[PDB]
């Protein structure tokens, strides 16, 4: 159907999981989801679609960088007329009360990169996560009774960033974490009235040195959750 | 205290609620507040402290504009060790599906001004509202159970825009409204570890031409209620 | 007639005086001008209209940052018919050799807003003071004998400066001072074929730590003087 | 070693190829590689080193995107000592005398990312190949005798480009084609003392609609007689 | 003494006459210098230096672009010890208003040059003429009762401009015309705390098609005039 | 036929050699050229047209910066028909293994001027000299077996730069030399299909201080040479 996903409309559930490795994805797939069916592994992407508690979802690779999640996002709102997006992963810890292993959900994320300027004018775009979503995250946490922290992301596009002050001034205006999606899934859902939300377990802090598997199993439980709550 | 406030710490409650209109700050404390007391009148801007349901609570107005919002929430945060701000005011509609009258929650703000990027070394800074007190805005409406719109606001510096084909690239981005201040409020409540949010009544719609105090009232209540539960 | 000015074409005065405290504003009406009647309240800005030496004359407040100016402004010229705007008011001296009490006199003023590049396409757009303005404002200098400096200022979108090199690099350029609309001002008169200046008595310098009346007063003779040489 | 390599020092020979499909790069190593072995496929990435005639040179996947390819690269320089890394890939044909199926030879790569001027003070950086690469790619082209195209490229960060109007600006100027990772390539190589280049098949035209194994295959001819000749 | 100029510190009058045409500024020292005598000529440049009604005074020319004038004004500023620099030349109208063979005074000049945003750390710097230099001119052009219209100029980079839209979006905003040097040479003075000015005579209107050594002449009387008030 | 030739289409070579400076160009056209005729000294350019080995060619100046060489460099492909314009000059070094009197041959240009992003939608144009160019110079420099460098160059707007860190930034990232011209010319051949190049010989070192006939003689040599080979 496109450059980059050989399945047809239909194969994707309305609601899909995207982290950055494809094998996390096709982990995923195999262990939460019930009849995973590969629809697109274009590119090794990894798309899988089965169902979580009788509800269909799909689980797929969303390479790394803004440009990449820019590809396949757009593709799946305008061609296969997904509704929900949620990016699952890891991220960078900025702020010093932020720790390694912590569950992080993003209220917005802000960026490095040049896109969003491009798409508004010049000017500042928000890159906000869908009210939806958030709720949805926030609830299935509070629900599950998991300790998560919620506010601003931020999406580089340098994961070997050369301005080395950048990472106090986040700190300072207490960014959480540091990713490389966000920021460009954002404003893509709002152009297509859809919804996207993102939620990261810490897997280093950039700030300083700092099992992980609990944490990671934890943030999946919320995002599920929260799928079925969407 | 400063070159803005005569007032001294302790003057201001940790909340205060701030509009553009001075005027309308001094309607606000004479008509929701018991017995309100002028705390600040540094250039008429009728800043006052009074109590809701026994609590204290501080109106002021903020002029128009993301400088003038920026004077006064850094002061109120840094000297006055203010906790939380919320806008509440007036703004303009952009998307279609929103219409005059309609109350708005910010889950954040985009915006044309510099100010963000001089803070944060020229990249993009989602100026995003807190989600405790989007959170309290929004549970307040459900209690109140007036129906609210949430999501991206705007804060343009020119209310009179050349940049015609904006307000076009807004509603198909789904920006609900347009102000002059959220975006500069936001990164400063952060910055100083305290926190901030908006909602607003739509004027007007900016798109097409469209009981305008019942709206207002409302709007009064969620905020109100809303910094009772903060 | 506008969302901020309730007065009607014909009830300004050709030539305005504003400044930003509206009870300064209030204070001029009721010192200087000969039965000063209020045209417009409208967010307690204190607009009013008397006269000068038998000439009309109006003066009123204009809030702080280029936003709020360039709202009243463009509203007076377009829609008030006026012809001449004098900023007066308050400044930051940069330069070292300005002192606090100084009197200073805009051929220009630089910014660290956006708004000039918005309205010229992204390039460097001079906010430069209508030489008629600076002449008249020159002139009544010399005729009254008043010693005043007359050079460079810069509006600032920042109070409360991030940058804090910026100071020294000003002081480098001989800047004379800072205030927070002249560079908004002077383009909207442009734009309308109109009229523009600024005048202003350091209230303090920010690289330094240094009868505020008689300096003001004095600003006041001359912003007057030359409104009648207009 | 690395957060995206499990390879070690030495894993990797001193010239890789790298193209944006790791499936591709799979069947690169399977077709003109002797004894290719696996040295690193962290997020499937298919990282492999092998032989080819007679001497050491590993094939491996970047991603799509800058942010992508940028890590992979300055990892491969930095820490596995690579010298030469030469992008094998498709693209998009710009100019109207380029057709689908025609192999391209960038000179260097323009961009409309923001990496480039963040490793370089704001300022315009000229993302150039190695003049190396581009005569080793060039000589092998002329003595294989297969037409190829030398020029400029262009990397996007956005495939779905919002601005429609620059398809037919970088007609004008002439740009060859657009990929989404060489402008990101080439800075690094040069901040390291390395070399980059790139070859692409044109995979499809922009500007109008217009056996493809042939051209990949060619292509693949030269990158590999190239590598041997560096 | 420097890389453009051979001269000694004292060849060179304090006050400097520059214009961009070599030949001119030969012609002008052989036609309105006594005893004039060559000072410099690396590169062909035409420096000369004899004296106006007894004072000493230099004519040089400075190519054509900001980046030219801007080598020579801060040498002969820095180097040379000048006081004052007036660049006497030709220029393209804009306003509708200003015809072919008007003279012009700028009071200021716009740009779309990087060059100020590199030196005022990327914000709106006003390149402002020295109001002492303005007045100078001005006055001459009263003495001498020489009609001369005095307003916004633009230092272009591009000659053949690709933006067609800016000379009306410049007509609109009333810049009286265009050349390339005042925005660079205004602010260099101000760093070296000397004076620069431009006075220039239209040789064409770029938005309409329209004897004139009157009018270069008139201009020089007045520069000339001015050169001996300063 | 221009405002900067007098020259009428058919009196300029199809190939063109310029420098910075006009007397240099005269000389090379006594020096190098047989039956050298002066065809253009308009701003005493010095513009002229003879032959080497037979064969047409013009050597002319195109004074200092990118707006000067612009507006030249245009007029030559446009107007004159123009096919081939090779800058040769002097540069200054910036890398710390290029030496006084080395000879460097920019494979293209980057630059801190605004005028690419002007004639490219604010994106990164990589200002490349034409691969033939490249190449017939290169061949030159092999065949007459003269070492030189092949690599990045910089065309900065600024000799005197206020940016110290520049410099050394640029030693990193392996740039060659800087001149002040390049960055513009390359863009210019490429709208018009037609090619461009640049050799210098360094004049001097920017990071450090370190018979100059030769190095200059050596260059002519290579450029003359190329220009007979394309
Ligand atoms: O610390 C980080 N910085 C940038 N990106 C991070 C970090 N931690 C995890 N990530 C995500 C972003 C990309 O998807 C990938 C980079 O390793 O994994
Ligand atoms: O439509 C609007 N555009 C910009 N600002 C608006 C609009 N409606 C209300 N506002 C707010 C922003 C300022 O505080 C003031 C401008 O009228 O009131
Ligand atoms: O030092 C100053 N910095 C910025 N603005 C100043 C300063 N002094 C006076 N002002 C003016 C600008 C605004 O109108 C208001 C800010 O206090 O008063
Ligand atoms: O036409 C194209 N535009 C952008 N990228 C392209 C095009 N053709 C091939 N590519 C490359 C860039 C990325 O690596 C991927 C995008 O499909 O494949
Ligand atoms: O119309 C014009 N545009 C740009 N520059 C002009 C114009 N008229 C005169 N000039 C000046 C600027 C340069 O010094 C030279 C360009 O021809 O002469
Ligand atoms: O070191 C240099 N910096 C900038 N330009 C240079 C340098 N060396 C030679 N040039 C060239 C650029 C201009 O054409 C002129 C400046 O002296 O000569």
């Amino acid at each position: 159907a496109t450059p980059h996903n050989s399945a047809q409309v239909g194969d994707f559930a309305e609601t899909v999981l995207m982290c950055g490795d494809p094998l996390r994805a096709k982990l995923i797939a195999e262990t939460y989801l019930e009849n995973p069916k590969l629809v697109n592994n274009v590119r090794g992407i990894q798309g899988y679609t089965g169902t979580y508690k009788g509800k269909p979802i799909s689980v797929m690779g969303h390479g790394m960088g803004l440009p990449s999640i820019c590809i396949y996002a757009e593709e799946l709102y305008s061609t296969y007329k997904v509704k929900t997006i949620i990016r699952v992963g890891t991220c960078g810890a900025i702020d010093m009360d932020i720790h390694t292993r912590d569950i992080v959900i993003f209220t917005s994320a802000g960026t490095n990169s040049k896109i969003n300027r491009i798409r508004f004018m010049d000017h500042d775009y928000p890159a906000t996560a869908s009210f939806d979503v958030v709720c949805a995250l926030v609830d299935a946490a509070k629900e599950l009774n998991i300790p998560a922290k919620v506010g601003k992301g931020f999406s580089t596009d340098l994961f070997y960033n050369p301005q080395t002050e950048l990472a106090q001034l986040m700190n300072k205006f207490h960014f959480l974490a540091v990713e490389m999606e966000s920021a460009g899934l954002f404003p893509i859902a709002d152009l297509y009235g859809a919804r996207a939300g993102c939620i990261c377990t810490v897997s280093d802090h950039i700030l300083h040195h700092e099992e992980r598997q609990n944490s990671f199993q934890n943030m999946m439980k919320i995002a599920l959750e929260a799928a079925i709550k969407l």
